């Protein structure tokens, strides 16, 4: 029962124009089995478009590749990104966490979310007038991949609450 292919892909931006299917594959195979690996090229000139994609056999392999950033491929530092649910990636480092009610504290959010990435800010939202907890929070990470992993999960359970988590701008 394989994970959906969409969740096993990495977009690789910023390629050297001299990177090929073969050199991209040789590089990224260090972190897992690649079922697909392609450099996007112009249909007439064959000149590289400067980006490509690799598809791993498993999500854990995608994680391994992302944890090995920065990647220098054929002499240039590239920009890998995983897919999240217009074809444009909203690359952000902050999430909204809703449904946490009044009993959820910072350590609850930290203990859970720290396994997705390095946390820089936790903001538990309180009422401007009364100071009472409003039942939602924002978490800011040091890097976008944490957020990307978070928002593709179907479920998040924090402090016994089923939470709604979205990218925050
Ligand atoms: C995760 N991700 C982000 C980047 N991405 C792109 N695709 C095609 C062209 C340019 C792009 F930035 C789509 C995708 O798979």
């Amino acid at each position: 029962p394989k994970e959906p292919e969409q969740l096993r892909k990495l977009f690789i931006g910023g390629l050297s124009f001299e990177t090929t299917d073969e050199s991209l594959r040789s590089h990224f195979e260090q972190w897992g089995t690649l079922t697909d690996c392609v450099v996007m090229r112009d249909p007439n000139t064959k000149r590289s478009r400067g980006f490509g994609f690799v598809t791993y056999a498993t999500v854990e392999e995608v994680d391994a590749a992302m944890n090995a950033r920065p990647h220098k491929v054929d002499g240039r530092v590239v920009e890998p990104k995983r897919a999240v649910s217009p074809g444009a990636h909203l690359t952000v480092k902050k999430i909204f966490v809703g449904g946490i009610k009044e009993d959820t504290e910072e350590h609850h959010l930290r203990d859970y979310f720290e396994q997705y990435g390095k946390i820089e800010v936790i903001e538990i939202m309180t009422d401007r007038g009364s100071g009472k907890k409003r039942g939602f929070a924002f978490v800011t990470f040091d890097d976008h991949d944490s957020v990307d992993k978070i928002v593709i999960q179907k479920y998040h359970t924090v402090n016994g609450h089923n939470c709604e988590v979205r990218k925050a701008l």
